[PDB]
């Protein structure tokens, strides 16, 4: 069986340094990280896990890339991201005996492992510090047919609320602080559950549902890149005919190549940003999807 895991590289400012775990069951040096549980998407568990064997919160940024390697039940497949220090302090626990923060040369030596290795050259390849725009696609919400009424107003499913509710963990684990949505009431109800867990108002935006993307798609282009430019982590739930459109478009223009792709309801694509410029797009499923 596959065992699916997630962690990072988690790093502050000393120039940068990264966080290198020993555990004596090994007694080996590697990167925090740990076993997904039932009903918990990579990014959540990822936060977790860093905070379990660090002692430090962390904010998720770029994602760096998927690993597989055998292990006796089978084979270990893990997601990392990295991650910058929120906060806390290590101290020993039932895995991790020690912790060193290192520069990245040092760091890669410390490290034995063939993929956390190449993890860590995937974190220096390009900046950490990384400002982050993540677009939602809404969750489930029935069909426009099952429906009539105005079909602006077409409510989420009891699925695409559920959804909605586990994007909170999700979007925090990125340090979402501002929200933004097309203007259908499915796309706001997706991004309420946060709202309220961040008290913030939702900034509605006409110019990004279907419809209006497809009248003007330059109009929506040039908002995304208005929204970006705000100070904050922004989150933009939008629709799905509008979002594919915009992250070909960016993606080309920065020569940005997304390790996965997909277009489904209640998915985000995490868009991680230097000093405005595109660096890493990185899609992630629904929250209750594999
Ligand atoms: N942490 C880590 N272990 C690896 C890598 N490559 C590799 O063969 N291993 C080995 C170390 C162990 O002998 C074996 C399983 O270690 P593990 O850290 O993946 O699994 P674990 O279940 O003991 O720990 P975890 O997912 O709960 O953190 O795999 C790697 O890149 N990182
Ligand atoms: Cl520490
Ligand atoms: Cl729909
Ligand atoms: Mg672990």
């Amino acid at each position: 069986h596959t065992v699916r895991a997630a962690g990072a590289v988690l790093w502050r400012d000393a120039t940068v340094e990264v966080a290198v775990i020993h555990r004596p069951r090994y007694d080996d040096w590697s990167l925090p990280k740990g076993k997904l549980d039932q009903g918990e998407t990579e990014p959540v568990a990822a936060a977790r896990e860093i905070h379990e064997e660090t002692g430090h919160t962390a904010v998720l940024g770029r994602r760096l890339g998927r690993v597989t390697y055998p292990i006796p039940q089978g084979t270990k497949r893990v997601w990392y991201w990295a991650a910058k220090s929120t906060g806390g302090d290590f101290s020993p626990n039932d895995e991790v005996d020690k912790l060193v923060w290192l520069p990245v040369d040092a760091a890669m030596d410390q490290l034995q492992y063939p993929d956390d290795r190449k993890v860590l050259r995937r974190f220096v390849k390009r900046p950490v510090d990384t400002k982050t725009v993540l677009v939602v696609r809404h969750g489930t919400a029935g069909r426009r047919s099952r429906y009539k009424g105005d079909d602006r107003k077409r409510p989420l499913d009891k699925r695409g609320r559920a959804q909605a509710e586990a994007l909170v963990a999700q979007l925090m684990a990125f340090g979402a602080t501002t929200l933004y949505a097309a203007d259908r009431v499915r796309c706001h109800q997706t991004i309420e559950p946060l709202a309220q867990e961040l008290d913030q108002l939702i900034h509605n935006e006409p110019l990004l549902t279907e419809e209006a993307y497809a009248a003007d798609h330059k109009a929506a282009r040039k908002r995304l890149l208005e929204i970006a430019g705000r100070p904050g982590n922004p989150v933009i739930c939008t629709q799905g005919k509008v979002i594919p459109g915009l992250i070909e478009w960016w993606c080309e223009r920065a020569k940005v190549r997304p390790e996965t792709t997909g277009n489904r309801k209640g998915s985000t694509w995490v868009l991680s940003l230097s000093d405005g410029e595109l660096v890493g797009a990185d899609y992630l499923s629904p929250p209750d999807e594999k």
